[PDB]
């Protein structure tokens, strides 16, 4: 059994205003507690978890995020945080001293003039880049998440050499996901600008993780451009559901991957309950049933997968294993 990733949606509140996320302008009051994390830690330790990644709205708004990293690290967990970067320069020193192993910053443009518009938060791009440079010199692994659609794909060649020059060592480039259909006016122009980004020398240019956001095979690219179906785990099986646990903190839901919490599917809550009798438990029979469904059906029904997770499952299918921070 491999080293698993545990996502915790610490909170839903956020300080940004992104057009594409439900937590834009969220002032929700739920806060995942240190008491919850103390009960969860031994359960994740025996569940084979080696990575705990904090997400949500904006985790740097959680007043305990540094103490959570400190306690997770003291239990042997490789700690990671996904942030929009606005507060990262102010907290990266304390986070690094607390044992933070990886920082993920979400950038959706090659410059402040575009990113700060997409997230409607002037100064967020600049603070994200500072926090990445500061994390690099503090020994933290710097990764960037990018969401790309018709509105910003021409910026990706510029973001690539910005990230490269800044010392970022991992880059997720995944497609915009919305309920409504997403159509590019000219898919050939998307390939003409973005194929060189993926065809760059990884020795000199940061090329993104996993699959290309518009697909790798001609069939995947047709399914993405013509029918807005995002690339997912190929092959017959998805193996991400064995290595990833995503805890929707506010509600009581645990998911077998980091994209299934954002799906629609049924109407009753997705995933499985995190608690059985007020007691936090992992890999419950309901959770194993939830994961078993998407292990078989994921490659066939999942319209909201990410490029990182698709490449993760494929490496398990072809190679039998993944490198440390492949998720
Ligand atoms: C919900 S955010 C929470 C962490 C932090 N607030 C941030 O943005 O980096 C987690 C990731 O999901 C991405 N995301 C948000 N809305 C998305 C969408 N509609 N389609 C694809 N990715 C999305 C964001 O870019 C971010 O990298
Ligand atoms: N509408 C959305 C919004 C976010 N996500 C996923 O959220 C994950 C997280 O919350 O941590 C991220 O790691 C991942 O990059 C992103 O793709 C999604 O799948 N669909
Ligand atoms: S900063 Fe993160 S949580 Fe907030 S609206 Fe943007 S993507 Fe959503
Ligand atoms: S195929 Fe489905 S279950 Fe598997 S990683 Fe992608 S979204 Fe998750």
């Amino acid at each position: 059994t491999r080293e698993r990733y545990l996502f915790i949606r610490l909170l839903e509140a956020c300080n940004a205003d992104c057009f594409m996320c439900d937590f834009a302008l969220s002032r929700d009051t739920f806060r995942f507690s240190l008491e919850d994390f103390d009960e969860l830690l031994p359960r994740a330790v025996e569940a084979g978890v080696g990575y705990i990644r904090f997400t949500g709205g904006e985790p740097l708004m959680h007043t305990d995020v540094a103490e959570l990293v400190r306690r997770g690290t003291d239990a042997g967990m490789k700690m990671s945080i996904i942030t929009n970067g606005m507060m990262l320069p102010r907290q990266i020193e304390r986070l690094a001293d607390a044992g933070l192993a990886q920082i993920i910053v979400s950038l959706d443009g090659g410059s402040a003039a575009t990113h700060d518009v997409y997230r409607r938060s002037p100064g967020m791009f600049d603070n994200g880049l500072r926090g990445l440079r500061a994390a690099a010199r503090l020994g933290v692994l710097p990764r960037v998440n990018s969401v790309v659609g018709p509105h910003n794909y021409t910026e990706m060649p510029q973001l690539q050499r910005v990230l490269t020059e800044a010392g970022v060592r991992q880059w997720e480039l995944s497609a915009l996901k919305l309920e409504r259909a997403i159509s590019y006016p000219d898919p050939d122009h998307v390939r003409a600008l973005c194929d060189p980004v993926y065809d760059a020398d990884p020795e000199h240019m940061l090329v993104p993780l996993g699959k290309r956001f518009y697909g790798d095979t001609p069939e995947e690219q047709e399914l993405y451009f013509s029918d807005s179906v995002t690339p997912r785990a190929s092959a017959p099986l998805c193996h991400v559901v064995d290595d990833v646990i995503y805890l929707d903190g506010k509600y009581g839901r645990a998911y077998a991957c980091s994209c299934l919490p954002h799906r629609e599917g049924d109407d009753e809550p997705g995933g499985a309950p995190l608690r059985e009798d007020g007691v936090i438990r992992l890999d419950t029979p309901a959770f194993r049933t939830h994961a078993d469904f998407f292990r078989t059906e994921g490659p066939r029904v999942c319209n909201g997968c990410s490029t990182t997770a698709a490449g993760y499952s494929d490496d398990i299918a072809r190679l039998g294993g993944v490198r440390p921070w492949q998720y």
